[PDB]
């Protein structure tokens, strides 16, 4: 008989599993919400926030009606090849969020000190990648990478029909504050990754007040060999492509179809995501420029690094926050955790109902939210920054992991006004004159230098309807 090779790897199991980590495909995890669990690993956090500074170069009439689409080409064609690096090295990409991508590699307590080498040689070959180049002389072709190794906790949170999930703890919040404390081009190592990493392998300079290293060089020993060191670390990677399927970036582009487990990820996906994995919708559709409201909601607690204190307050939250955002038809676009707690970004279509309405809406579904948060226990401040423009949004990422991303000058605005202005529902000038609300519902607040961006124009309160707060 014959033997035709080539099996049908196209199912809509594995182009779901495109748009989640590992740590969800393979998690197999309790139908409880909130669900809490407790692991090791080393986290990678890559600042991609040069890249995604191209939306204003793409925003320029020279683009013609094409800048969503050229923005998407280019931003993919760097980003693969940063999704391919972990990937070949062994690690789980987790999520594309806050113009970053953070990756984990998942390992036992032993292995921790090997595994942050093949990660540090990782970060400078992602380095490498960026060496020579820029062409537009601005927005800057590099990267920071931050590195933090230790104790990591999951909580997954959602209701009968969404899902999403957070990594928390003290390497999670350790590894935003070292790649905060990165320059262009650097690696920083987290006091614990420092503490737990094969110092034989390294030289590394001190960070000025702070416990953070640089590195400065990765110097193996003489009798070093990296290949056949990566291939013993492998006996620890669950997941790696081996064997037939060594020719895989993922081993989720082996999933075969399973309505059990297809049902379960496709809750972390969104539904227009689902309709183009369907070949129910072109899949050019979702890359596009488009007028949106962001209502970017941040929770603070007293302890961000445990899971068991936060992740009912936060399963809390979400239950309220997605049942106001059903009536206007809003979106929860990304979750992930800031120094202090958990930020949801929320999106709203700004002509789904048109000029004073819509606008009116975003800011009453803000308020809502605030009211409800500020009264879940172990909740200590809620701040609501609301920003409305022009927005880039469109799968980003390599063929085999990839994530829906909405990105541009007003997504960093709503995220600084939750920042700079804590306690509060802020919003901008657009929303404010859009809005048509009497002027007394808000307050105008006094101006503050927020860190990457420029220009802000006059920002306001929204104080809400009546004298009250």
């Amino acid at each position: 008989m014959n033997t035709p090779k080539e099996e049908f790897q196209d199912w809509p199991i594995v182009r779901i599993a495109a748009h989640l980590p590992d740590l969800i495909v393979y998690g197999h995890f309790s139908p409880e919400r909130p669900f809490m669990d407790y692991f090791d690993g080393v986290l990678m956090f890559v600042d991609i926030s040069g890249f995604t500074a191209m939306t204003e170069k793409f925003s320029s009439a020279m683009y013609m009606d094409r800048g969503a689409e050229q923005l998407v080409e280019i931003l993919n064609y760097h980003i693969s090849a940063i999704v391919e690096k972990v990937l070949i090295f062994g690690g789980d990409i987790l999520k594309f969020a806050g113009d970053a991508l953070l990756a984990l590699w998942r390992v036992e307590r032993k292995q921790l000190k090997n595994i942050i080498t093949v990660v540090i040689k990782c970060s400078l070959e992602i380095h490498g990648l960026f060496e020579t180049q820029e062409w537009e002389e601005g927005l800057d072709i590099r990267v920071k990478i931050g590195l933090a190794a230790g104790h990591i906790s999951m909580l997954v949170f959602g209701d009968e029909t969404h899902s999403h999930f957070l990594v928390i703890g003290q390497a999670v919040d350790d590894v935003r504050l070292a790649q905060n404390m990165a320059q262009m081009n650097d690696v920083i190592l987290s006091p614990n990754c420092w503490q737990l990493c094969d110092r034989s392998m390294i030289e590394i300079e001190s960070v000025p007040d702070q416990r953070a290293v640089k590195v400065n060089f990765l110097k193996p020993p003489p009798n070093f060999n990296f290949d056949e060191f990566f291939t013993k670390c492998t006996t620890f990677m669950h997941y790696y492509p081996s064997g037939e399927h060594k020719n895989l970036l993922r081993l989720a582009c082996t999933l075969k179809p399973d309505p059990e487990l297809e049902m379960s990820l496709q809750k972390y996906v969104m539904e227009s995501i689902l309709k183009q994995i369907d070949n129910k919708q072109l899949q050019g559709y979702l890359s596009e420029l488009r007028p949106v409201t962001i209502v970017f909601v941040n929770l603070m607690f007293e302890d961000q690094d445990k899971a068991e204190e936060i992740g009912p307050a936060i399963q809390d939250a979400y239950m309220h926050i997605t049942s106001v955002l059903k009536i206007f038809q809003g979106q929860i676009n990304k979750v992930f955790m800031f120094d202090k707690g958990c930020s949801f970004l929320c999106v709203f279509g700004f002509p789904g109902e048109k000029v004073p309405d819509e606008l009116t809406h975003a800011l009453e579904c803000a308020m809502d939210i605030f009211d409800f948060c500020s009264q879940v226990h172990k909740i200590q401040t809620v701040s609501i920054g609301v920003a409305s423009g022009i927005v880039f949004c469109g799968i980003v990422g390599h063929t085999v992991r990839h994530e829906y991303t909405v990105i541009g000058q007003k997504v960093n605005l709503a995220a600084r006004m939750m920042m700079y202005y804590p306690g509060i529902v802020t919003c901008d000038s657009v929303t404010y004159n859009g809005s048509n609300l009497p002027a007394y519902f808000f307050k105008e607040l006094p101006k503050k230098v927020m860190k990457g961006v420029a220009d802000s124009g006059p920002l306001y309160q929204y104080w809400g309807r009546t004298e009250k707060v």
